[PDB]
């Protein structure tokens, strides 16, 4: 008696072995293949995060429980999960295109980012769209943002509630939050994307949440092009609030990602954990959802709210 669906399950992407990075970058880099410097330079980052095999299982593993736990939850409809990467295959197009292939006629869309945005977001579900129109009689619904879903907000407010419930005294005391997310060419602002919005507004609700009243907001793992990007960036955000008020500690939540990839493990991780040591403070980072039940829940939520159900 159930109703069958697709779920479309859409992600940055991130490659299987040490071997597709370069294909990978390329994609990133718009056709022009890395350098063997560069190139050689990023294996050497992934073999410091610990490996590369690890995060593209993570985005998997996201998909199947999501899937999984929406029939439980709910018998109304039963539904089967399709993965849509941006960057590495299966791509969003060949994601589309097998579904169609599978008899789904109904689908719904859930990117792996919180906030909206017209060159990610709206883009992964425009492009799917057009998959699906191109071959026709498949439908998809598209989730556009969802960082303001109180199970999500909550996820965050708890694990910063616990960070600093660990702190020594002067620590808890004199620390700063900050809240990230991936940063965008800021030409974004010519069509009124909320982007930068959500991410304060996320941002509002996990310090609201914590009863944390000093917090910050910054971008990172920021593209190289001539225009600019959205600023400031959490190394110098984190050295600026650092040389006008000496916070001993800062405890970071990337909460535009939603899985341990190089953005978290690097450029959080080392990078802000090579400035927190440079000017002597504390370095915390509460563990990202992955395919933790609590987030796996939070998602359910966001679709079965966009569905009505
Ligand atoms: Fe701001
Ligand atoms: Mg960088």
């Amino acid at each position: 008696s159930r109703k069958k669906m697709g779920l479309l399950v859409m992600a940055y992407g991130t490659p299987y072995k040490e071997e597709d990075i370069e294909r990978y970058y390329t994609h990133i880099r718009r056709g022009r293949k890395p350098e063997p410097e560069m190139l050689q330079d990023l294996k050497d980052r992934y073999e410091a995060i610990g490996g590369i095999s690890p995060l593209a299982q993570i985005t998997e593993q996201q998909a199947h429980n999501l899937e999984q736990h929406l029939n439980e939850i709910q018998d109304e409809i039963t539904f089967k999960a399709y993965i849509g990467l941006k960057h590495i295959e299966p791509f969003i197009e060949d994601a589309v295109a097998e579904m169609h292939k599978d008899g789904i006629t109904e689908a719904v869309s859930i990117v792996l980012a919180p906030h909206f945005s017209t060159f990610s977001v709206q883009s992964y579900n425009k492009r799917a769209k057009e998959e699906a129109e191109k071959l026709g009689g498949l439908t998809i619904t598209s989730v556009e943002s969802w960082y303001d879903e109180p199970k999500f907000v909550t996820y965050w407010v708890d694990r910063v509630k616990e960070t600093y419930a660990s702190m020594p005294e002067d620590e808890r005391e004199n620390a700063m939050l900050i809240v990230s997310a991936a940063s965008l060419p800021e030409k974004i602002k010519e069509f009124g994307d909320p982007y930068p919005d959500q991410l304060h507004e996320s941002a509002k609700l996990i310090a609201e949440g914590a009863g944390v009243s000093e917090y910050a907001v910054g971008w990172q793992s920021e593209g190289n092009t001539p225009d600019p990007w959205l600023g400031p960036d959490v190394q110098d955000l984190t050295r600026d609030l650092f040389e006008q008020k000496g916070y001993q500690a800062f405890v970071y939540v990337p909460v535009g990602f939603v899985a341990d990839h190089l953005e978290v493990l690097y450029d959080n991780d080392y990078e802000c954990k090579v400035v927190t040591d440079d000017i002597g403070a504390s370095y915390y980072r509460p563990e990202m959802p992955n395919a933790k039940p609590e987030f796996i829940d939070a998602l359910a939520t966001v679709v079965l709210k966009k569905l009505g159900r």
